[PDB]
């Protein structure tokens, strides 16, 4: 028995990917990724620029998650572009690259640059909807017409299938109005569900004080946290969008972790805040535990459960 | 030390109540709440009539916290009406009252009728904005032209200083949309930060089944998952809202918990997850445990330490 699937014509050894943002900076860090038995990768997403980030320190971990206000810290997009085109090796995986530039200009240019390596080498393209707006406004995500704009822009200036990485929703009738939006769009082929569960706070009780940097403490929210909000974004979107694919993020620290996001329906399961902690080898354990579990209940396939999630009545 | 509080012309012991719809239904509740060490009450929120609510299990919980899905059982307006006018005793501890109408109609409906009431006995009215609107449409207060209105019109038909619940932001301009609309209303005088997280979803991994039964499993989560989120609202509109009170509710189960809310600017602390899964006798453990905080600290009183979370550099 094992894990390996085909989805968005490729093929992949298992389910299991990295968080965007974790172990995906650097040369480094791909390289780690990619020699780590995850079935797949995803770059940091980039800026055009190069970006320093916020100061530090910005991430911080405990034992139900972490908070970060990162700041977008990245090489910049000729750099993972770079490493799309000459230096990924797509003999051990595929690769996913994520976008977040600071407009829509920004974010065409890069798609426009990027539309020929995916046409020549298969890299992905991961669109992070957690990016600035105009003034007054939420992220992009949480501006529908914004999103909008930014999917039928990039749609035209990429023309190619894509993903998009999605905050969490909290209401139902965001969860049809945004699932609405995103089916406009036949090129957005998977949904990845979701970025960190935004401005959250964590204090220490001895210090009195807050434990990151920027923003006076408030920052994204991953882990144990968020994994019932996570299932529950997977589920809204694998119901509302039936063409299209759902990849799970958040919460996940187990293979039963895992088993829960494909229940609700996620094709690839990414891992942050556990990766973030207990580094690349988790692959290995996620695997084998979610072997192990379908083992027991008798399934032999990811499909024979995938989206399964039974309801009471 | 002591943990006593003067607030909106009234007494309190503790900081430590009931949030709403925990063990406050019933006269049964009521009579338990108020013979607790509680430092006050809140009744469950209520409409015009009494309602039966959805079908079980609409409620669960597990290590992390809880999940449920009410839709709202109550005994109507009349009795917690009655309840205020008649059957407390306001020499044990302070009352508040919660109203949920599912119009705007029916909200100034029933607060016509409370203000006397509020008036000769000095019941507080809390007003659940998170609370649903027109299907299809978000809860009210994430629908900020709906809020104003609702606002708007419960100011003229009270008259009296009143407080309204309000659902989790994760966003910093809806935190700045949303506190500056509050800031509208002058008799809004408290802030209770946070109902629960919206639509979370609870599967359980041997059943291969949502856990609640209305909504297909999705429901309002509370506990330990929703300690930071809280926080960081708590923090938020107190930051924001300068003229009026902040009471927290989102994951207390300890005195280090409660210290922390009332580090962010919590005045009064909620407990909803917590109380429901340990009782009553929650109360004095909370008192004790916070009392320890504050003696090693220490901090003799509450104002010694409200608000004044520490940001790094
Ligand atoms: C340190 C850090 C940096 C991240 N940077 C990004 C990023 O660049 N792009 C992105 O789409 N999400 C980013 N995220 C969000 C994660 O991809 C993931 O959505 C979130 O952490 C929830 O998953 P988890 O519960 O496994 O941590 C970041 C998360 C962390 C903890
Ligand atoms: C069973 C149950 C019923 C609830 N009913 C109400 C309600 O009637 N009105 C309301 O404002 N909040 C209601 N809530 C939300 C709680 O007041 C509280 O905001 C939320 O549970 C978070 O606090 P916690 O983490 O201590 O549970 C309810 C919560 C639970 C668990
Ligand atoms: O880098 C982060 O702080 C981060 N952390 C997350 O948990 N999720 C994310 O998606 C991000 C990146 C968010 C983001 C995107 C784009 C900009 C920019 F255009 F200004 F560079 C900033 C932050
Ligand atoms: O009665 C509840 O379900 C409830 N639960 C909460 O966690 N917070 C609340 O404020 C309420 C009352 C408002 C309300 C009513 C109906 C629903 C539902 F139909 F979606 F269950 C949710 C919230």
């Amino acid at each position: 028995m094992c894990l390996k699937l085909n989805l968005l014509d490729h093929v992949f050894a298992n389910p299991f990917m990295n968080a965007a943002g974790v172990l995906c900076s650097t040369e480094e860090d791909l390289r780690c990724m990619t020699a780590s038995s995850s079935g797949a990768l995803v770059s940091k997403s980039c800026t055009s620029a190069p970006r320093d980030g916020n100061p530090e320190p910005r991430y911080m971990a405990f034992p139900l998650g972490s908070i970060n206000s990162m700041g977008l810290p990245n090489l910049g997009f000729d750099f993972y572009l770079k490493y799309a085109s000459d230096l990924h090796d797509y003999s051990k995986k595929p690769l996913f690259l994520s976008i977040s530039g600071l407009s829509v200009e920004e974010n065409v240019a890069m798609v426009r640059r990027l539309a020929p390596v995916a046409q020549e080498k298969g890299v992905l393209l991961e669109l992070n909807l957690s990016c600035p707006n105009v003034p007054g406004k939420p992220q992009v995500a949480y501006d529908f017409e914004a999103m909008r704009t930014y999917l039928q822009q990039v749609s035209l200036a990429y023309g190619l299938p894509f993903g998009v990485k999605m905050p969490p929703y909290f209401d139902i009738a965001h969860f049809d109005t945004a699932a609405a939006v995103l089916n406009e769009f036949p090129l957005v082929k998977f949904v990845t569900c979701v970025n960190s569960v935004g401005n959250g706070l964590v204090i220490d009780a001895e210090s009195e004080s807050v434990v990151i940097k920027p923003k006076q403490g408030f920052g994204g929210l991953g882990g144990k946290y968020i994994l019932p909000t996570a299932l529950a974004n997977v589920n809204a979107f694998y119901r509302r969008c039936p063409d299209k694919l759902v990849f799970g993020c958040g919460g996940v620290y187990s293979g039963e972790d895992a088993f829960l996001h494909i229940l609700a329906g996620a094709s690839m399961v990414q891992v942050g805040t556990a990766l973030q902690e207990e580094g690349p080898g988790i692959f290995t354990r996620l695997e084998d535990e979610l072997l192990e579990i379908m083992a027991r209940k008798g399934y032999r396939t990811l499909e024979e459960f995938r989206g399964r999630v039974k309801t009471i009545e």
